[PDB]
């Protein structure tokens, strides 16, 4: 269809078990029965790992002071937004009421990464990795940025 | 005193850099130059992570509802203490002023595992089969615990 799972593609990454992406793309109105938000609720701790490991090891300042604002910035739904265009997340979700959101979109960022997890047999390693690739880039610009 | 790390021994981890062990047990008190402060940030995103992804895992009810409250009690101070209590922490940390503070011992849990992670290579799998090992059955035990 629209959605065809080349995201996949955009992703770097290829699925084993197919309904993990799906729950992931799924809003509970469009599916109550099997929709993200428990991958969500995962993919929010994975994520933050992914992106404090990250900015421990590239900030220029080391204090907690300068760390939990960027952290927080870094972690917030204007910059997952920013890092969910690069896959384009809004073409492959599946949701009913007309109520799309900006925070959606986060929210299904944080389930995919939750869906990548799971499906590469919980290897955080790995999929830590891979959110480097795609993402580093992006994270440490906004580190150079500051705020 | 009463030190002489037997905290390896009590963790099943031997450190390949002792001073990384030392510099997480160290309140600025006792050291402004080195203590737990950033070690700190790194493990609560690290210590978060690994207790989310058992929630997750062996939670009866799989919804953010349920989660969230269970979640805030096992990243909770009663619980990390509890943890850490099998580690008899308590007594290896090195601050001054006699001002231990039972929100501190957290801060020590937390330093701790980032400090674990980073010596072992930055190996997340390592380090939460490490953490599973040492508290997978009380956290399990915690979550069917009622609510």
């Amino acid at each position: 269809m629209k959605m065809l799972e080349q995201l996949e593609k955009k992703l770097g990454y290829t699925f084993k078990d197919k309904s993990l992406l799906e729950k992931a793309l799924t809003h509970v109105s469009y599916s109550k029965k099997e929709h993200y938000e428990t991958l969500e609720f995962l993919g929010d701790a994975l994520v933050n790992f992914f992106i404090v490991d990250l900015l421990v090891q590239y900030s220029p300042n080391k204090r907690e002071g300068f760390l939990s604002p960027l952290k927080a910035y870094l972690i917030s739904e204007e910059f997952f937004n920013l890092l969910a265009q690069k896959l384009e997340l809004h073409k492959f979700i599946r949701i009913k009421r007309g109520k799309i959101n900006e925070t959606i979109i986060g929210d299904v960022f944080e389930a995919l990464w939750a869906a990548v997890y799971i499906d590469s047999g919980r290897d955080a390693n790995f999929t830590r990795e891979l959110f480097y690739k795609l993402f580093k880039e992006d994270i440490l610009s906004a580190i150079k940025e500051g705020r």
